[PDB]
């Protein structure tokens, strides 16, 4: 019959925060981005469809307070290009402009902008006053829009090519709402959740490409949210907060979420040869730290699937890759293959391996560095999933 008609929120698109000034130990200073009076035009593809949508701003790593002057919606025409007549304004408790003290979150105000799922929106602030904005998702894969004064209605953004990013500053989730019955599946990860390598603004990341097969086999109904961070890592900040701090930030309180698909750990064994000798860690350190998570989830009611870690021979031989990265990753996947904690076998390292040699990546997914697949190691990734343990 009629569908309860009590409406809820869900995460539609979500980019985890990352720190862009923290680094390694013994690693020199690095600079955040800058906005002084401009505005960045961000795109971002939208998973689930509904009736109106929210937009949620991060200072999470700033140093001091930062003001959004101006924050508007539109759907996105291509490029910077927006349809005019979307145009909104997104108020947070009524306002045009907010601060967000260090350290803060704030989720708008409802925009009353009816929305399609697989279709783009540009979401576009506006700094008036000199800003840092250290908060960003550094690898967007997805070309953002900067340009001087307040362009935030501008039906394109107005400036040079070099005024181009492929980060997302300070903005974290888009939430749409519905009445209908709906599935959030957060895929939680490093690079090869967060898409790199895949090619810009195309939506090729894996997260994507299982998105598109949930939309042809009907289940408009089924979102699936990126909370990848390239670089990141269980057990260590850099790159982006440690998987176990942010698990909580990151998954657990996603809107909606009811599926989680999580695959880390491969930075914690290829860090330690050179990037960070002081930060070893072993399989057991990697299994404790999964362990408590998928705790943390289960308690939650959330469906918990944990992917096998993919192979990586090859990856910077002796320097990221070594044999004792090997016998961890051998024993993190003996491990996950044989849990019976989590929901549910995600056997990437399967779906992705080389038939002639299981320790490396099979070439026709390798984008070249013999770690990060390729547009079609995406789609394999996404294609190895049943689409059954998603409902
Ligand atoms: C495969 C791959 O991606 O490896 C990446 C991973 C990072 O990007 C993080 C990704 O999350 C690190 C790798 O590039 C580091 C280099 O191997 C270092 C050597 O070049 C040092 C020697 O040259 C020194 C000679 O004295
Ligand atoms: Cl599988």
């Amino acid at each position: 019959g009629l569908v309860p008609r009590g409406s809820h929120m869900y995460a539609s698109w979500t980019a985890s925060m990352s720190d862009a000034t923290q680094v390694l130990p013994g690693a020199a200073p690095a600079a955040s981005q800058s906005f002084n009076n401009q505005t960045v035009r961000h795109v971002l593809r939208l998973s689930l469809g509904g009736n109106t949508l929210r937009v949620k701003v991060s200072n999470l790593f700033g140093k001091s307070p930062i003001t959004f002057t101006a924050v508007r919606v539109a759907k996105s025409t291509g490029q910077s290009n927006i349809d005019v007549s979307t145009d909104k304004s997104v108020t947070f408790n009524g306002q045009a402009s907010v601060t967000l003290e260090a350290g803060t979150e704030l989720v708008s105000d409802a925009v009353n902008l009816e929305v399609a799922p697989l279709t783009n929106i540009a979401v576009s602030m506006y700094f008036s006053s000199p800003t840092a904005m250290p908060t960003v998702h550094a690898l967007g894969v997805q070309t953002a829009f900067i340009g001087a004064g307040n362009q935030t209605a501008a039906t394109s953004i107005s400036a040079a090519a070099a005024d181009q990013s492929q980060s997302y500053y300070g903005l974290t989730a888009l939430e749409v709402s519905s009445i209908q019955k709906t599935n959030v599946v957060v895929t939680f990860g490093d690079a090869i959740t967060d898409g790199y390598k895949s090619t810009v603004d195309a939506s090729k990341r894996y997260p994507n490409q299982l998105d598109d097969r949930l939309k042809t086999a009907g289940f408009s109904r089924i979102g699936v949210v990126n909370q990848g961070i390239s670089g990141n890592r269980w057990l260590n900040d850099f790159s982006g907060p440690s998987g176990t701090s942010r698990f909580d930030r990151d998954v657990l309180n996603v809107t909606g979420i009811t599926h989680a698909i999580i695959l880390l750990g491969v930075n914690d064994l290829g860090f330690s040869a050179w990037l960070a000798p002081t930060q070893t860690v072993t399989a057991e350190q990697v299994i404790a730290a999964m362990t408590t998570a998928i705790v943390k989830a289960k308690a939650k009611g959330i469906k918990v699937f944990v992917g096998t870690i993919i192979p990586f021979k090859g990856a910077s031989m002796g320097y990221y890759y070594t044999d004792a990265a090997e016998a961890k990753r051998q024993t993190i996947n003996t491990f996950i293959r044989n849990s019976k904690e989590i929901d549910g076998v995600i056997d990437f390292a399967d779906a992705l391996k080389n038939p002639a040699d299981p320790l490396t990546i099979n070439p026709i997914y390798d984008s070249g560095d013999a770690l990060h697949p390729n547009d079609a190691g995406y789609e394999a990734m996404a294609a190895a999933i049943d689409l059954s343990k998603l409902q």
